[PDB]
């Protein structure tokens, strides 16, 4: 959908009306206009179509919500992602990534090729399930009805994402299994909170169940079980398929630039060796961060942000009324030749390696990996570190190349940019099994 919008943005500019019959979208590719919609005048907008897409699974979760219900739930959930909790989650990122490395090691020894997209999906599902509501999917190793239920739901969400866009049964069961499973976790976590002796503060975290579900229950907001299930469900959907795509496209991009891989291997060998990364390593893995930054620029998740005007406004210098469906093309902002040198080149050092990490503010909204304004992603640090940990640990241990005769790598976008047929790679060990673990300082 958004691929033709790139050339149309080159011809017709930062804001234009895509009409298809009697319906139309406003297509925004101007960083100034994006900043006006996302941050300066955000009160004039709702999530619009986005809610119609995600409502069946996310209910009253943060992403599709607006108004006071959004404001109250945002204020309750954001404290759960404090620095100590993010620091603890980094251990989880290292454990789960290590379980993936073990699979790649097994395949490497047998000369087997690996389809990385499906594995990255299993890895990021295993991470998000433990981090949010203390569930161990173990989708890296096994398949369960719970796991199959999640993917059924994700397939339906992708269908609802493509449905309102012009081109030029088992769901209800999967929802019931996920919701009942959440109920059991909520129940189990309630007993644990009733029995503990911990005092609640701004950095509250039970070291045995550091999940977001546990923080919320120990805070005592006392909302409905549906509202809590939907908040957890929303974060489960948000934190999963986004990073799965980020890792997939990162490693694809690494196949296209062997000089970046040498630079990345050099950093990871020197900074972490065989270690599980820690919070202190997140600042030290500069080039790894830039590689993630540049991957999210080349392949944003999602490529498009969705709003609907609920009041009069001026976009660029065109007046609009309420009721306009707006699609901010993050893809166009990220690749705009106006605002990027060699915009199609994979170049992690396009931001100075020792300068500030890029965000929507210092890039003046030409770069929105996590959005902007009041609706900005609350998991931006969570996911930023999750992906740095995965990249570093994988690159330390293996060399990846496009597999011979692998299917082509094409984009199939619903809510995230998936590939058409996977990312088939040959994986080769960089360290020998009989080598003593290398711990650098
Ligand atoms: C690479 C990974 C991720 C990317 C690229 C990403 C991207 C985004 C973006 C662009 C938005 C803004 C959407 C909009 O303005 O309509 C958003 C919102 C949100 N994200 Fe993330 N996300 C990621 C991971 C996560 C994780 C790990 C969590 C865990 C809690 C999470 C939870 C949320 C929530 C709850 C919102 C809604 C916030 C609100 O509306 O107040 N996301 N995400
Ligand atoms: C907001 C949001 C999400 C959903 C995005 C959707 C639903 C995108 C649909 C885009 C379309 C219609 C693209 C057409 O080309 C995620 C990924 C669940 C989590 C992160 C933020």
């Amino acid at each position: 959908f958004f691929i033709p919008l790139y050339e149309l943005f080159l011809t017709y500019g930062g804001i234009f009306r895509l009409t298809f019959g009697p319906k139309s979208f406003l297509i925004v590719s101007d960083p100034s206009i994006a900043k006006h919609i996302l941050k300066d005048n955000a009160k004039a907008y709702s999530k619009g179509i986005l809610a119609e897409i995600l409502d069946f699974v996310m209910g009253k979760g943060l992403i599709p919500a607006d108004g006071e219900i959004w404001r109250r739930r945002r204020r309750a959930i954001v404290p759960a992602l404090h620095q100590k909790y993010v620091a603890a989650m980094i251990s989880l990122f290292g454990e789960a990534s290590d379980r993936l490395c073990q699979k790649l090691d097994a395949a490497a020894l047998k000369g087997e090729e690996v389809e990385m997209e499906s594995l990255f999906s299993r890895l990021t599902l295993d991470i998000i399930g433990k981090a949010v509501f203390n569930y161990d999917f173990d989708s890296l190793t096994n398949d369960t009805g719970v796991i199959e239920a999640v993917y059924t739901v994700l397939r339906e969400a992708e269908d609802r994402s493509v449905d309102p866009i012009p081109v030029w049964r088992k769901v209800a069961t999967s929802l019931k299994l996920i919701n009942d499973t959440l109920d059991d976790l909520i129940a189990t976590c309630k007993r644990m909170v009733e029995e503990e002796e911990l005092q609640f503060h701004e950095e509250y975290m039970n070291e045995r169940d550091p999940s977001i579900l546990h923080f919320l229950l120990a805070s005592g907001d006392d909302v409905s079980s549906k509202q809590l299930r939907d908040d957890l469900m929303t974060m489960l959907i948000a934190g999963h398929e986004t990073s799965a795509a980020v890792l997939t496209w990162t490693f694809y991009l690494l196949t296209t630039e062997p000089s970046v891989v040498a630079k990345l291997q050099e950093e990871v060998d020197s900074v972490i060796g065989d270690r599980f990364p820690t919070i202190q390593d997140m600042k030290k893995l500069k080039y790894t961060t830039r590689v993630m930054n540049e991957s999210l620029r080349l392949y944003p998740q999602p490529p498009v942000l969705i709003r609907r005007s609920i009041d009069n406004d001026i976009l660029g210098e065109y007046p609009i009324k309420r009721g306009e469906d707006i699609f901010i093309s993050v893809w166009n902002l990220h690749r705009s030749p106006l605002h990027w040198d060699d915009a199609e080149k994979f170049n992690p050092e396009r931001w100075p390696l020792d300068g500030p990490n890029p965000n929507e503010t210092n890039q003046n909204f030409s770069y929105l990996p996590f959005g902007g304004g009041p609706r900005k992603c609350i998991g931006d640090m969570f996911a930023s570190f999750e992906n740095v940990v995965a990249i570093a640990m994988l690159i330390r241990r293996f060399n990846f190349q496009i597999a011979p005769g692998a299917p082509p790598v094409k984009m199939t976008t619903g809510a995230t940019i998936h590939t058409t047929e996977g990312l088939k790679l040959t994986v080769t060990k960089r360290t020998k099994p009989l080598d003593i673990p290398s711990v650098p300082i």
